[PDB]
C-alpha cells in the first residue's frame, strides 16, 4: 500500500526527537526543551527533558502525556489504522484539555512534524484554576507512573481523530490525583491521512533522573503498541 509505505521510509529505524514546550500555570512560566530518539519499529521512545528557566512550578509526571503517538507500533494486521504516521511529514497538530479532577486544567497545543530528519513536538500549555497548596502546584505527586490505554476514534468531520483517556497519578499518601484527557488530532498538510477504526494505544512508561543532571529535569522511558482490532 503506498500510503503505508511512506510512513514506514519515514519511521524505519532510529528517528531522532527534540521536543520544546512553553508554559504558563496560573502565572508560574517555564520552559522545557526535550531529546532523544524514537524507534518506532519496537514502539519505543527515550526522551530527555529539562527545564531550561530553573524550577518546574508543576510536577514532571504531570506533564508525561503532553511531551508523540506517531512512535506508536502498529501490529501489521492494523497499519490501515495508522493516522499519525499518514500526516507525516508534514504533520499533525494534537490540542488536549486536562482535568485534574478536584484542582485545575492544562489546555495544550502541539505541531508534531518533520524538521529535517528530526521529528519534532513544539507544545504551548495554559493551566488555569490551580490551587496553590493543591497536588500539582504543591507538588505532592510521586516520581512514577502507571500503564493506561488510550481509546482512538475517527473524528470523521475533521479528517481527525477523538481521543480520550484518565491517567491515575498517584500521590504521596497514597490516594490518586485523576487527570481525565480529552484530546483531538488533525492533519497539517491539504494530503490524505489513514482514518482509524476504534482502537487502542497501550503504553508503559518508566521515569527517572540522570546522576550527572544538576537542572530540574525527567528521563522518559516510554513503550506503545496498538491494539484492540483482531
Amino acid at each position: 500500500d503506498p500510503m503505508v509505505s511512506k510512513g514506514e521510509e519515514l519511521f524505519t529505524g532510529v528517528v531522532p526527537i527534540l521536543v520544546e514546550l512553553d508554559g504558563d500555570v496560573n502565572g508560574h512560566k517555564f520552559s522545557v526543551s526535550g531529546e532523544g530518539e524514537g524507534d518506532a519499529t519496537y514502539g519505543k521512545l527515550t526522551l530527555k527533558f529539562i527545564c531550561t528557566t530553573g524550577k518546574l512550578p508543576v510536577p514532571w509526571p504531570t506533564l508525561v502525556t503532553t511531551f508523540l503517538m506517531c512512535f506508536a507500533r502498529y501490529p501489521d494486521h492494523m497499519k490501515q489504522h495508522d493516522f499519525f504516521k499518514s500526516a507525516m511529514p508534514e504533520g499533525y497538530v494534537q490540542e488536549r484539555t486536562i482535568f485534574f479532577k478536584d484542582d485545575g486544567n492544562y489546555k495544550t497545543r502541539a505541531e508534531v512534524k518533520f524538521e529535517g530528519d528530526t521529528l519534532v513536538n513544539r507544545i504551548e500549555l495554559k493551566g488555569i484554576d490551580f490551587k496553590e497548596d493543591g497536588n500539582i502546584l504543591g507538588h505532592k505527586l510521586e516520581y512514577n507512573y502507571n500503564s493506561h490505554n488510550v481509546y482512538i476514534m475517527a473524528d470523521k468531520q475533521k479528517n481527525g481523530i477523538k481521543v480520550n483517556f484518565k491517567i491515575r497519578h498517584n500521590i504521596e499518601d497514597g490516594s490518586v490525583q485523576l487527570a481525565d484527557h480529552y484530546q483531538q488530532n488533525t492533519p497539517i498538510g491539504d494530503g490524505p491521512v489513514l482514518l482509524p477504526d476504534n482502537h487502542y494505544l497501550s503504553y508503559q512508561s518508566a521515569l527517572s533522573k540522570d546522576p550527572n543532571e544538576k537542572r530540574d529535569h525527567m528521563v522518559l522511558l516510554e513503550f506503545v503498541t496498538a491494539a484492540g482490532i483482531t
